[PDB]
């Protein structure tokens, strides 16, 4: 709170002080300029302007005075030093240098979420944080018909918001006669034959959901870099900001796993939804991403209970089990004990998996992801230049790192260290994780499905890559210098496709053979 408060300081100034430089304009007509970029949407604007109003006169004061953003945020006490909180410097500078500079900022400001529309942004983010259904879903089924605020950017969205049995996933209601019960957009009866559409294209193809119990980067977490960049910012840098912010900065309709739009990258590589929808014409809809920010093996407990799947009445699903790095990265400066041991991972794995038991149908599949080993993340990142240092190249992603560290907000204290000790024994808790999943998953038998292992393999990732022309650094998410990025988590995703369809193919069931017939009478099946 006093971390992130003086973060979006640091960030703010930062733009605005970049602005004025890149358009070489006073600081005055550079906060202006930010804010007619921002949308009037969430009171995005609104709030800008009123931040402007209560502190613009002062950031010019201090701008005036080249000081840079961190000192600015002190002085205008953002950030604020504590007995067990040191100031925090995003640049280098000798300690006097920096003592001095603050006590000229703070003489000349001497010589002369509370706040109106920001408080209802916040209200409005920790909501969104606290909720993992939907808030608009009249039927209360967890299927909405709006896209954000873990509607069906999250899970296919519902076809009849006003009938609590008319969902994705569900088995059919008398074959769809009268009504497409099940959403896949088949229904009907054809009238060559008087067969229901649905028995004769879907009976016995064995249609299956595909269930995501993720953190962050399961997600896909990602902060434009074009939000924080004012070399190249506009009016059209923004417009995705509200509908990013009601979705906790989430784009799963994008991810690796439950994506259904069309990838930004263009690569070839599709999501396992869309691969699971290409397979089985059936299955269109029939996606859930049950993910949280911040989740791990520890917390997925308090969250899991959003997952909607009547044992009864739905087909079964496939389940991805990937808490892929939050049980080692956390934000304690003693980062070691803070992590989740083998044993504890164990138990909570099994209470998971119990659970899960009892809230899938029968025929259902569970593979659970190893965790990466992050030691890439330092090596490929650690010298080059973070967005908001790439204007003037004075902040490499080692400076970010530290500064994060210092507020007590970076991501992942084990991995996003200069210390190699640290990484050591980060990735070495982080493959004793892995042994335990695949310890789990080779043992343990449960009634309602079968249990698989998958390792995560980015090394796996950075040689595909490498071999196409890439380097690593293009598969981390710019921002926030941690997290994989879109074209990582499609990779990553085709990598595990094809590991089950070589181990395990009936986990992907057959391919249906009246996929052609179903797309010429339906089209899109209604669309996503
Ligand atoms: C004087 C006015 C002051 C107020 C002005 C407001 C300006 C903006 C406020 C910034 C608020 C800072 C929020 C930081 C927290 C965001 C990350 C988060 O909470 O989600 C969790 C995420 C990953 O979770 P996991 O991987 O641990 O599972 O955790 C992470 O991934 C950590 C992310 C850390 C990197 C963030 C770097 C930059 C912040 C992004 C700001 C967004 C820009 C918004 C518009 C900008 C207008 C210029
Ligand atoms: C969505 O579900 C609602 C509720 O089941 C449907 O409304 C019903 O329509 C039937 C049609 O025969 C009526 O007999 C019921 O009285 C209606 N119920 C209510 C509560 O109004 C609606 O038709 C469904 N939409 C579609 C496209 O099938
Ligand atoms: C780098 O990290 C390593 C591992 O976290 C630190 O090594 C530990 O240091 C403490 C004392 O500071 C010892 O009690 C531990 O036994 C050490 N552990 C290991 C595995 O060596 C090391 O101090 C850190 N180095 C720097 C410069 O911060
Ligand atoms: C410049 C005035 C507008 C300021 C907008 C603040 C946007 C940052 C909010 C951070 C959202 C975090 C969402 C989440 O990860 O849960
Ligand atoms: C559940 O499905 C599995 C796999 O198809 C099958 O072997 C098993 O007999 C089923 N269990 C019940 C109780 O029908
Ligand atoms: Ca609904
Ligand atoms: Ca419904
Ligand atoms: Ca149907």
């Amino acid at each position: 709170s006093h971390g992130q408060s003086c973060l979006g300081c640091v960030v703010l100034v930062s733009v605005i002080e970049q602005l004025a430089e890149v358009h070489n304009s006073s600081v005055q007509v550079a906060m202006e300029r930010l804010c007619s970029y921002l949308p009037e949407k969430l009171f995005l604007k609104t709030a800008c302007y009123f931040l402007v109003q209560t502190f613009g006169s002062d950031i010019i004061k201090l701008l005036d005075e080249a000081m840079k953003a961190d000192v600015v945020c002190y002085a205008l006490e953002f950030c604020k030093r504590g007995a067990v909180q040191p100031q925090c410097h995003l640049y280098p500078l000798p300690q006097e240098a920096w003592e001095s500079a603050l006590e000229k900022a703070r003489q000349v400001l001497r010589r002369s979420c509370s706040l109106p529309f920001l408080t209802k942004i916040c209200q409005k983010i920790e909501l969104s944080i606290k909720k993992a259904v939907p808030f608009k879903d009249v039927d209360s089924d967890k299927h909405s018909v709006f896209p954000t605020l873990r509607g069906y950017h999250w899970r296919g969205r519902d076809c009849n918001d006003s009938d609590k049995t008319v969902y994705p996933g569900r088995r059919p209601d008398n074959w769809d006669i009268h009504q497409d019960s099940n959403c896949n957009g088949i229904w009907g009866i054809d009238p060559k034959d008087g067969i229901p559409y649905e028995k004769k294209f879907c009976e016995g193809s064995q249609p299956r959901g595909i269930i995501l119990l993720g953190d962050a980067a399961g997600a896909h977490f990602h902060i434009p870099p074009e939000w924080l960049t004012a070399s190249q910012m506009s009016v059209n840098s923004f417009l995705n900001l509200p509908s990013a912010l009601t979705d906790e900065l989430n784009w799963p309709q994008l991810s690796g796993v439950t994506g259904f739009l069309d990838s930004t990258s263009g690569i070839e590589e599709k999501s396992i939804y869309h691969r699971l929808r290409k397979r089985n014409h059936c299955n269109h809809r029939d996606y859930q991403s049950i993910s949280k920010n911040g989740a791990s093996s520890r917390n997925l407990k308090n969250f899991i209970e959003s997952l909607s799947r009547n044992q009864a009445s739905d087909h079964p699903a496939i389940v991805l089990y990937a808490m892929i790095g939050n049980d080692v990265c956390n934000s304690k400066a003693d980062t070691v004990p803070e992590m989740t041991t083998p044993e504890q991972m164990y138990a909570n794995v099994m209470q998971t998996l119990t659970h899960l038991n009892s809230h899938l149908p029968n025929g259902s599949h569970v593979i659970l992801y190893g965790l990466p080993d992050g030691t890439f993340l330092w090596d490929s990142l650690h010298n080059r230049y973070h967005p908001l240092g790439q204007l003037n190249k004075d902040v490499t992603y080692a400076q970010f790192f530290s500064f994060l560290r210092c507020l007590q907000l970076n991501p992942c204290n084990g991995w996003m260290s200069s210390n190699k000790t640290l990484r050591t024994l980060t990735s070495e808790r982080a493959e004793q994780l892995s042994n335990t999943l695949k310890k789990i998953a080779t043992t343990e038998t449960f009634a309602n499905f079968d249990l698989f292992y998958v390792d995560f393999a980015f090394h796996e990732i950075i040689e595909d890559w490498q071999k196409r022309g890439g380097q690593p650094w293009q598969l981390i998410e710019p921002v926030d210098g941690f997290h994989p990025n879109e074209v990582a988590s499609l990779l990553q995703a085709n990598r595990v496709w094809e590991k089950i369809q070589l181990q395990w193919p009936h986990v992907l069931g057959k391919e249906n053979p009246f996929n052609s017939q179903i797309e010429e009478v339906f089209g899109d099946q209604g669309g996503h």
